[PDB]
């Protein structure tokens, strides 16, 4: 799967909010482009002159993520974050010349990402009370991955001492994306666990944090809530469900070719971190069938 690379696999079946630190620093920002940020401004002007109802928004930038020695006490992960924007994204990661920016970043800074916006995405493996994962079909009319399968998520917007509020907004935002797109009540959702971070190589290496969330509703009740919003309550064009039993072999199915890269990241991390049992009981042949 060349369009997705794992940057982080979390320990202990995934990390809660209280075990994560963030360091939000201008040292974690994108570097100015070699010929100046005028190139980003030019692309933006052209876009507004065709679609003048577009607006910029601030985003978190992922610089890097360091895991503690496994089995240690104290904070288990440090996220190094800067700030970027939707405008910076359209001028860098989305640019036709994004591969040239990666090569220049290797040359100038020994970092393929130094000249890229790299806005941080969030995504969820959302499980139902009757043990299914939730999938959404993308409209065929949008710019990115038209007509492909996705999982719930989005790109959160800003506003360990500022750090702890930043971790809280990341965890909060994945629940809010589920309530906005799936139309579920907040009180039916567990606190998220971070599974890991996956990079989209079809979008010049921008990264998504992938979380596990458990819902107290069955698949039938989730479908009712989603549909009862009507066509205007969601950006997706349909919802569907796969048994957690069958998610194990999803990369061998015809569905795999229809999954967008960030949804592939979510399913790979779910399989490695929530699946793949380590103990004698769940590991026994009748409960973990070979092949
Ligand atoms: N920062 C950031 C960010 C990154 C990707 C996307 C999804 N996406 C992809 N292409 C798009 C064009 C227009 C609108 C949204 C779009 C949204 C925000």
């Amino acid at each position: 799967d060349p369009e997705v690379t794992l940057l982080l696999q979390c320990p202990g079946g995934g990390l809660p909010q209280e075990q994560i630190q963030a360091e939000l620093s201008p040292a974690h920002d994108r570097r100015p482009l070699p010929g100046g940020d005028e190139a980003i401004t030019a692309i933006w002007e052209t876009r507004l002159k065709a679609q003048p109802w577009l607006f910029d928004a601030p985003k978190f930038r992922l610089h890097s993520a360091t895991l503690a020695p496994i089995g240690s006490r104290g904070p288990q992960l440090l996220l190094r974050l800067g700030l970027t924007s939707y405008r910076d994204f359209l001028g860098t990661n989305w640019s036709s010349s994004a591969a040239w920016l990666r090569q220049q970043g290797a040359t100038d800074w020994g970092d393929t990402q130094a000249y890229l916006a790299d806005p941080l995405g969030v995504g969820a493996a959302l499980a139902t009370a009757d043990d299914f994962l939730v999938f959404l079909r993308r409209s065929r009319q949008v710019a990115e991955a038209p007509g492909l399968v996705d999982v719930p998520g989005g790109h959160p917007e800003p506003q360990d001492l500022a750090g702890q509020l930043v971790v809280h907004e990341l965890f909060s935002s994945v629940l809010q994306e589920i309530c906005d797109e799936v139309n579920l009540p907040l009180l039916t959702l567990s606190q998220p666990l971070l599974l890991g971070i996956a990079r989209n190589e079809t979008s010049a290496g921008r990264a998504s944090a992938e979380f596990y969330v458990q819902c107290s509703l069955t698949s039938e009740q989730v479908r009712k809530h989603y549909l009862s919003g009507g066509p205007e309550a969601h950006e997706s064009t349909g919802i569907f469900f796969v048994e957690t039993q069958n998610v194990r072999r999803l990369p061998e199915t015809e569905m795999w070719a229809e999954l967008c890269p960030s949804a592939k990241g979510a399913i790979i991390l779910y399989n490695r971190v929530q699946g793949s049992p380590t103990g004698a009981a769940l590991g026994s042949p009748a409960l973990l069938p070979p092949l």
